[PDB]
């Protein structure tokens, strides 16, 4: 089954979660006008745990052609992934209550300006660097989440 | 008054804040060992407010050579900074009840592999990049902090 991967955005990427970057952002001018702040960019939400978790997660390139066929969700809380050099990477969404709603599959190829964050209960492809290693920030509850088999996948890009 | 700039480390910014980098730190592997899980690098922690927030600032760079004489604080929240690219930049702290005392100014500069995460009610120089324009991704309270003046500091490299 061939899933063509298209570019990201925050429209098409709106039910999955938010797109962290500031093309065509709202910002605000700080100092003389030294910063420009671009506020608000994703909804962290973390249940059962008062404190959020900063951390690096260092990702190996997945082997082409893509080819996944597993997807996890964190009903607890948001998980956010930013590139820390700027590199493009890939993610591979789906919403549903229960297990995967394959209609609403849903493949993305970053930029390499922006980064990702998915919402509570999405269901997302476990993290993975495109071409290259990569370091991601992360920005989540990550506790002790849900892993779902799905009907092969083969990424395409066209 | 010179103040000479010193290598950041967190043995020497434990008493400001945590170091967020991967060197020499403990981490966990995930999936065959695709990724590399570096957790809990930073304490975030926000009062009065329910949710976290997470943006990009955007500084212009600083005239050479650098000379602050003001420090803010945020005595509701903590406060985050990791370069979008990977950009060295400089931080300038000090701790203090009431106002900055001096005798723990400090003035750092990254090795560009390094983000930091200021703890509340510590006092720091406000946001500016180093040598060219620089993304910022930041992760505090940011809401409506205090801002005191100091005696003229020209930093110091040597």
């Amino acid at each position: 089954m061939k899933l063509q991967v298209l570019p990201l955005s925050q429209e098409a990427f709106s039910a999955y979660g938010d797109v962290i970057e500031t093309q065509q952002r709202d910002f605000f001018h700080i100092n003389n006008g030294l910063v420009e702040r671009y506020h608000d960019l994703a909804l962290v939400e973390i249940l059962e745990q008062d404190r959020t978790l900063i951390s690096i997660n260092r990702a190996q390139p997945a082997n082409l052609p893509l080819t996944i066929h597993e997807l996890e969700r964190h009903p607890l809380g948001t998980q956010a992934f930013i590139p820390m050099k700027g590199e493009v990477f890939v993610v591979v969404v789906a919403l549903g209550d229960d297990k995967p709603d394959l209609s609403t599959l849903r493949a993305f190829i970053t930029n390499g300006e922006q980064g990702v964050n998915y919402h509570r209960n999405v269901w997302h492809h476990p993290l993975f660097a495109w071409q290259r290693v990569t370091d991601f920030l992360t920005i989540d509850r990550g506790g002790s989440c849900d892993v779902e088999s799905i009907p092969e996948q083969e990424l395409c890009f066209a």
